[PDB]
């Protein structure tokens, strides 16, 4: 037996058990998968032989996301500047300019209104309290009605439309608005901040990170699929598909949130949480590597397309490259080549799909969702809580992070959170 | 004897005496000067024979001006949208980029947060209660250290200061930034509205709306200077520099806020007002005509320089313009030709300055002054009340406004609740 079981190694899992052992615990990693990095994960491209793509989460921001720069530092990671954007092919009506902010000026009076409306809003967030204790339940409604009430000319309509398509990962009516406001809030209060957060990327990947931590971590368990945790007894028990039970004194859960609803908890978890639990949370971001002859470097691509956003991802050849869009999984087919086609040509027209690369998330069981976004309804319900500690048993993770959700920061806090807590029990 | 007595012949006075005069009263007008139309100034040009210039009130736009739009409407007045900005040429440091709007992506963040706070402290006020009435003295405050708080980079920082010197017509020290803000709320709650409501002009001046309105007044006289308005009797008694006395149940005073210390009332005015009423307000608004050999047309400039904007006023031949600058008369001395050539250069190093010509507002005893602006303190202490009836005498126009300080809309608007309180008593 353990002083901590840490369930997941995802980032989240990795920093626990590494900082827990550093700690001086006697910690055991248990990873369902055959690889570790969970959501971050960085494999060869299927379509270019030899080819390493981030299939998963690539960006970083330090000035947003201190926590992961740190790690970068500590273990001297490169990180390179995103591939920058010299070239603009938005979908935004006549009346939109092509650059990188392509609102015009007739709607400049129009976006100051919206501006300010967004950031009260947002205002109304404090990111400490969790969106269920702040009276915020007018917010939690379909992103498309916020959308209609703040009543925008064209172009800013749409290009908030499609960004927030992206970024959630969920159509218009399926989003929540308070998430959406969740986000701004997260990055500082910004609007523009969610966008310009694509700041940063590993150079060789997220892999190199993975393995840095990793190298700290002197017990490992690949392909241990955790299916009950017990607390009941004075010690806690794993139980795992294939094999012998694990006992420690405290259990880290550092498994996706859509996947909570495949383990067996004894006793049975806090009962708020629950129907939550159940469902899962409604993101389904779907990310595409768009492999491509005739475009050239730099295109960014924004508009009204089944892609609200398609823009360059790397150079493969001096004739071909990696576009990469974004929409959801319940909204377009990644398959169907014929429909990635069309959904390119509208943006681009001129250029020739070779093909294309995706995980599923969602089928994926280790998984079962991309990154976190709630469902209408769900975190003006319960959402602190989904993330704090019920009895022996931490959660910690992406998913449930009050201050950075979706992003490699947030699972990082999370585990802050969680060492510090088992430290002093 | 009379209805009513109008002193002054500004637009204010004007509309009143029409106004009155329509719905039946017998209405006598008295003027000062020997023009009708105050501080709305057209006449010949001092440098251009020939030429017709506006000297003072130009502007109109028509969302925010509905007053001025019926005016115009009415007596089928044209008007033709103001000399386009094809050219810039601004003094906003190396970042700036030239165009009409000159903010770079590297300061957008910030632009972002600056407009939360200024629109934020802008919802403040409500346009209708006065600025003493709302708790706003933390905001009564000099416009330098506002802009201080705000703490904006150097290209936004230096465009708001520059257009809020333009449209108060004080130095950033001088300036109330409660009311910087008085003029966005104004506008909407908007800061771009501010300059953008230079939207339109009168195809031939001013004039034009002046002679309309004052053809449908059957009694003016021009040259004629109160001195005293006396209403201890039962009947007001106004005096005048030589001549004799003329009487009226009402008196309505539309003449400019800083002459008002130089008329006797009696009885004395309610002691709340005295103290403004005798420092005067701050305004010291200088707008110059700059007769140019060697500009182009279309050049809008903002910047550092002692004169925060330049640009363009119209064309004179093919090798000569008039361009029009904004400073302050307190910072400034217009009859320094060298002075001016220094200020001009500054931003347009090829331009020769043929000439300037300009209203001494403050030396011109009808006037003391050009449109209003407090002094730091003043307004919150004493605003709505300046122009609220003392007894059988009312005040009116732009300087007393809270809709439009400042604007003709302004003097048109409070003629309007003068004339329909005159019409119920
Ligand atoms: C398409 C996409 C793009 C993204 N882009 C970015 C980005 O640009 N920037 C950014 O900061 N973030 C990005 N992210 C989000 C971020 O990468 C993830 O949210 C983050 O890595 C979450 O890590 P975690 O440690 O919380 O969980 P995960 O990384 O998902 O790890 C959970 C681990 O648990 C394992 N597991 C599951 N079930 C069991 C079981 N029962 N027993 C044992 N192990 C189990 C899984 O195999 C996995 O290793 C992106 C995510 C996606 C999906
Ligand atoms: C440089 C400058 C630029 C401007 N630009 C614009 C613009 O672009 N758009 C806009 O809407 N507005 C503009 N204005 C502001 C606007 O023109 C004035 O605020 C407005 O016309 C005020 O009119 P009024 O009727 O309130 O007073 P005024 O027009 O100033 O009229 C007062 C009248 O009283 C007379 N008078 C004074 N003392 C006496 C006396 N004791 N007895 C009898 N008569 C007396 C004066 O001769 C004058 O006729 C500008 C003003 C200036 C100074
Ligand atoms: C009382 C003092 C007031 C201070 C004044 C400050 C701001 C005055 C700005 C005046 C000019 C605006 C015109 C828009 C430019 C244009 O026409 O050309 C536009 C450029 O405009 C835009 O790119 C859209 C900008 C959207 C910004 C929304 C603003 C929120 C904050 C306002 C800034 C606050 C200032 C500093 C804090 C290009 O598209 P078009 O050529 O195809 O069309
Ligand atoms: C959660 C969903 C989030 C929705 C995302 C919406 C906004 C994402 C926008 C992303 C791109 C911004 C980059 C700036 C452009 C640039 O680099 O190039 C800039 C152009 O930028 C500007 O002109 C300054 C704009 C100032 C605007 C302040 C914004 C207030 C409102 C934000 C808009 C709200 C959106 C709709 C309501 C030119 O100067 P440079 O090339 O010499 O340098
Ligand atoms: N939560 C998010 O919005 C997110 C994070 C990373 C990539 N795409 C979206
Ligand atoms: N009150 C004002 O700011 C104003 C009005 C007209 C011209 N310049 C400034």
């Amino acid at each position: 037996m353990y002083d901590a079981i840490v369930v997941g190694g995802g980032f989240s899992g990795l920093k626990a058990a590494r900082d827990l052992t550093n700690a001086g615990k006697k910690v055991l990693l248990l990873e369902g998968g055959e690889r570790l990095g969970g959501r971050a994960y960085s494999r060869e491209s299927r379509n270019v032989p030899g080819l390493r793509v981030e299939i998963g989460g690539a960006y970083l921001h330090r000035k947003h996301h201190p926590r992961l720069a740190a790690e970068l530092d500590r273990y001297g990671i490169p990180t390179a500047a995103a591939s920058e954007f010299t070239s603009f092919r938005h979908r935004l009506g006549p009346t939109a300019v092509d650059q990188a902010f392509p609102i015009p000026g007739s709607e400049a009076v129009a976006v100051e209104a919206a501006t300010y409306t967004l950031l009260r809003d947002a205002h109304r967030i404090d990111l400490e309290k969790g969106l269920e204790n702040q009276d915020l339940e007018d917010l939690d409604i379909p992103l498309n009605e916020y959308v209609d009430k703040l009543d925008l000319p064209p172009v800013s309509r749409q290009f908030l439309l499609a960004w927030a398509w992206n970024m959630l990962g969920q159509p218009a009516d399926q989003a929540s608005a308070l998430w959406m406001l969740q986000l701004v809030a997260a990055h500082h209060y910004s609007i523009l901040g969610v966008v310009l957060s694509l700041d940063e990327v590993f150079s060789n990947g997220s892999a190199d990170l993975v393995d840095a931590m990793s190298q700290e971590i002197p017990e490992i368990r690949l392909q241990t699929v955790v299916t009950g945790i017990d607390q009941s007894g004075d010690v806690v028990n794993v139980t795992v598909k294939d094999g012998h039970a694990f006992q420690a004194h405290s259990v880290i859960v550092a498994t996706p949130m859509n996947t909570w609803r495949r383990i067996v908890f004894t006793p049975a978890l806090p009962e708020r949480r629950r129907s939550v639990i159940e469902e899962g949370h409604g993101g389904q971001g779907l990310k595409i590597l768009i492999h491509v002859r005739g475009a050239e470097a730099g295109i960014e691509c924004v508009g009204d397309g089944i892609f609200p956003t398609l823009y360059d991802y790397c150079e493969v050849s001096e004739s071909e490259r990696l576009l990469v869009a974004f929409t959801d999984s319940g909204s377009f087919d990644p398959t169907d080549i014929g429909a990635v086609k069309d959904a390119v040509l509208y943006y681009l027209p001129e250029v020739e799909v070779l093909g294309i690369d995706y995980h599923d998330w969602i089928a994926d069981p280790l998984f079962e969702g991309p990154w976190v976004a709630p469902r209408v309804g769900q975190f003006s319900r319960v959402h602190k809580e989904l993330g704090e500690p019920a009895g022996r048993i931490h959660f910690v993770g992406s998913d449930v992070s009050l201050e950075f959700p979706g992003y490699i920061e947030g699972a990082l806090e999370t585990a802050e959170c969680a060492v510090n807590a088992i430290l002093h029990s």
